[PDB]
């Protein structure tokens, strides 16, 4: 991957679109 994901999935590891944050983008 490209950290399309690795900040994402990972953001998603954080809880995705329901994280305390928002997506990688």
């Amino acid at each position: 991957e490209e950290e399309a994901v690795r900040l994402y999935i990972q953001w998603l590891k954080d809880g995705g679109p329901s994280s305390g944050r928002p997506p990688p983008s």
